[PDB]
């Protein structure tokens, strides 16, 4: 019931998007105008999480696709991770602004009001991808929605610290402060501790959500690089392999893994006589099991002048495999 | 060489950086330290790529990669290529919200000096980037970055050459406010309005030419680490040239994908009738595969019905075998 979660999450985004931008229209803000587009970038990763999700429905042969659109849902991952990676460097570089040029707030009840509504659908948005292959586009999407849910605190908190330890100036009063600066250049009731609590608390949030975020784009990368994964151990598995009766010489042992458990290994040879070879072949198999190899494909090259007699005619293109 | 452009356009990105950042000093002009903190984008684009070409020298063998970080410079590249579309992105969000509300730039004549420098600096980031497939793959998605940027340079170097042309200001207390845009503390602009939305517009067709110029690189990236057959390769016609040799009777899972550039590995099953005599067929086989763009292969004969493949493992689970 993937899809369910995300149609349900993407429905929640524009029914909040709608709703955000009608208040914006009601009360003639132009900041909640530009939030209201914010979430753009929300719908863009529901949408490649769907895609990715809809991708990999399908696992069959196909003349574009031998192996068909299993990874799918890691490419989606790897995505989902490389855009929230590129929204907390612009988000971070918003902070430094911030800092460079702090804004005040206007109106903070319906920005607490705002915040509340999207902390509420945030949460049960975290309830929806708790986790009550396709894991990985799981936890991005619950990453992002995490990233989410801490603006809205923040946003929460800062309303709730400017309405609460605040006092600026409805009208032409005596409380100008130098440090933001004046249109046409223009007291102690309103401190400065306020105006810096939202970028120092955006910047913590950036650093939660990379911190949370470096495993799953690592072990993405590691997924779509042909890498072995790591519950498996190429030394034992070459000694393994050599301890086998029959065979001697085990090169070109490429081992990686497509998504999930679909581990796939490829090894040549060196199988005595072949007469002999197929009793060797399911102790190799088995060899594969204790690891966690199954998809195999074994050479059973069979005859030290040359390491690999089955090798094309010229190599130095380096158009081999390692 | 690679690594050599990659090192002296970070080297020009720094020092376009410094320049900007003195120039806000000595200025005050708060938007030129804005985009010097921009830059990074450029810094962090350039470091990826040399990160990239650095590992993907790599070739050999590796505890951790049996088939070595060679597929580091396409994983670069489509890294590039989803940086930049996020870049895309966020830049038509800001011509979006410019089409919300506009804003008045404060001297057309720094401004106008910085772009010309960073159109020059770009110009020679196009020059430099202009002239194996995966290393040029980051090559272009380095250069896609660079261009940009140009295009974005471009703009500015344009709309503050109109607005300095083509528009009249309004600095004084006096009648020359209007409420084209807002007007703070609640306040005729003989300029014309044509200006004050020359960015936005100009910015939406660049990311528009920048988004179907990029395209096609992001496409092919993802194609190659989504094991699809290549172009090149027809998995049918090689599957009706196998079958035609006499000593297969039946391949099943043909496995073919593409590693890096023109690394093409296919591994297949084919069912041999007798072990006597097989090293004739194995290099038929290999000869046949080579008529293709495949060099690098591994066949798995099978002598022995019923069943499609006589080596599996004792559930044969469809969520842990291939295809
Ligand atoms: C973020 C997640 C990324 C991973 C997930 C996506 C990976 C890519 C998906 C592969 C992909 C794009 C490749 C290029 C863009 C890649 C962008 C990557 C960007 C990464 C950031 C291959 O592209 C298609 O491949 C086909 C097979 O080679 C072939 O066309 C073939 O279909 C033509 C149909 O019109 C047809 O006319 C032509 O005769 C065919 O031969 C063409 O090559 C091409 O159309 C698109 O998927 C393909 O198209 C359909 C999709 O739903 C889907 O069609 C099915 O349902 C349709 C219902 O309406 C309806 O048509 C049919 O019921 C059925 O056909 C295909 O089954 C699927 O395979
Ligand atoms: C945009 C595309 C970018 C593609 C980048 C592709 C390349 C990635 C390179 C990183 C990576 C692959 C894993 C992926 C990480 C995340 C990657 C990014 C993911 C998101 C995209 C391999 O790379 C490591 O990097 C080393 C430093 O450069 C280098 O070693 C150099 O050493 C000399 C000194 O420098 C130099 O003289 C020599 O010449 C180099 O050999 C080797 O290449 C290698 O060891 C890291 O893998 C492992 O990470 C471990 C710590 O987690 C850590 O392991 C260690 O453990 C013990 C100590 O705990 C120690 O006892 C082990 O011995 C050791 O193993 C190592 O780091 C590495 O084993
Ligand atoms: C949003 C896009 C455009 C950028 C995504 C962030 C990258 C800039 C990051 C993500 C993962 C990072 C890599 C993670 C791990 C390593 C291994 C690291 O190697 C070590 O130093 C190992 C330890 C040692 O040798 O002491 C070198 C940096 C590198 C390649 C990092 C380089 C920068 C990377 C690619
Ligand atoms: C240096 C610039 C480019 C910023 C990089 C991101 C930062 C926000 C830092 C702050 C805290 C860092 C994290 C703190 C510690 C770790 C250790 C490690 O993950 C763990 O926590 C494992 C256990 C351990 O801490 O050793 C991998 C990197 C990571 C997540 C770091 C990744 C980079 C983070 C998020
Ligand atoms: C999400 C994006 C912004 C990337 C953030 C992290 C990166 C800036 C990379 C670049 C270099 C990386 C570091 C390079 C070397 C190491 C040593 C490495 O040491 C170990 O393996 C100790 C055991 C352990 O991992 O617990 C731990 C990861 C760490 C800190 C890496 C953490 C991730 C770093 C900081
Ligand atoms: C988070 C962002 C920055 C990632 C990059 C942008 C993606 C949202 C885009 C880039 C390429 C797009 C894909 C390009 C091509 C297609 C094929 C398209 O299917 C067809 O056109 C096939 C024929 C048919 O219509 O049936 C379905 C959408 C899809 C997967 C697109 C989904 C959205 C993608 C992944
Ligand atoms: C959705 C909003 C936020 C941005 C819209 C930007 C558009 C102006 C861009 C985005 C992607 C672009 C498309 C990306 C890819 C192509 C394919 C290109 O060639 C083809 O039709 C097939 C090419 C091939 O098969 O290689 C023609 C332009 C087109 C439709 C582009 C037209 C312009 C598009 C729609
Ligand atoms: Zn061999
Ligand atoms: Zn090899
Ligand atoms: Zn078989
Ligand atoms: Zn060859
Ligand atoms: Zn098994
Ligand atoms: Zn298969």
């Amino acid at each position: 019931r993937n899809r369910g979660r995300l149609l349900c999450m993407l429905a929640l985004t524009f029914m909040f998007m709608v709703l955000e931008v009608v208040v914006s229209r009601v009360t003639s803000s132009l900041a909640m105008l530009s939030d209201s587009f914010h979430m753009l970038s929300d719908v863009l990763a529901l949408v490649v999480a769907l895609v990715a999700e809809r991708f990999a429905r399908r696992t069959h042969a196909t003349q574009k696709n031998t192996f068909g659109w299993i990874r799918a849902e890691v490419m989606g991952a790897l995505v989902n991770a490389i855009f929230l990676t590129g929204l907390c460097f612009a988000i971070l570089l918003e902070a430094i602004e911030r800092f460079i040029e702090p804004h005040e707030m206007q109106q903070p009840l319906v920005v607490l009001g705002v915040g509340v509504a999207g902390l509420l659908v945030n949460v049960l948005g975290l309830c929806l991808f708790h986790h009550h292959a396709g894991q990985l586009n799981m936890r991005g999407v619950f990453l992002h929605v995490l990233g989410d849910a801490l603006g809205s605190v923040i946003v929460v908190v800062n309303a709730l610290v400017f309405y609460f330890s605040w006092k600026g100036c409805s009208e032409g009063d005596f409380c100008v402060n130098p440090c933001f600066p004046d249109p046409c250049k223009a007291y102690e009731a309103g401190p400065c501790w306020v105006l810096y609590l939202d970028p120092t608390l955006c910047v913590v949030m950036v650093c939660i959500l990379l911190y949370t975020t470096y495993p799953l784009l690592k072990e993405s990368a590691l997924i779509l690089l042909q890498t072995v994964p790591k519950q498996i151990d190429i030394r034992n598995l070459i000694k393994e392999l050599r301890n086998v009766e029959g065979v001697e010489e085990v090169h070109e042992l490429h081992v990686w893994q497509l998504a999930g458990s679909r581990i796939i290994a490829t090894a040549h040879i060196k199988c005595e006589d072949p007469t002999s070879y197929m009793e060797v072949a399911k102790t190799i198999k088995d060899v594969f099991h204790n690891h966690g190899i199954h998809a195999t494909t074994i050479q059973p090259e069979f005859a030290s002048v040359v390491p690999c007699e089955l090798a094309c005619r010229t190599q130095c293109a380096l158009k081999q495999c390692c």
